[PDB]
């Protein structure tokens, strides 16, 4: 099994975000969908 990444400390929640983005394509995720509707 490769290990290019997947090496950090947290990985208990930030992953569910990424993993989403990965199977997302270009829509909303969790907190991003918020900051993406006010100033940026």
């Amino acid at each position: 099994d490769a290990e290019f990444r997947h090496d950090s400390g947290y990985e208990v929640h930030h992953q569910k975000l990424v993993f989403f983005a990965e199977d997302v394509g270009s829509n909303k995720g969790a907190i991003i969908g918020l900051m993406v509707g006010g100033v940026v």
